């Protein structure tokens, strides 16, 4: 059942993807 | 095996969680 | 095959501890 569990991994992988962009606006806009 | 990589991939999943609400504030924060 | 999706759990981890600490960063700019 690696293929689920590894469904979940890729929804993880995704959702953090999409937070480091976002972290990224927010860094350039806080910045100097 | 499948049970504790489930809980690690949870664990994942809740601080993903967590940082997603934490870059809204800052975005919210940041903008206009 | 455990051993490798461990390997994506852990490079999930991983970016997320940095997201972590580059959140925790904005927090400190933005706020008072
Ligand atoms: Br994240
Ligand atoms: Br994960
Ligand atoms: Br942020």
């Amino acid at each position: 059942r690696m293929k689920q569990l590894e469904d979940k991994i890729e929804e993880n992988t995704s959702k953090i993807y999409h937070n480091t962009n976002e972290i990224a606006r927010n860094t350039k806009l806080v910045g100097e």
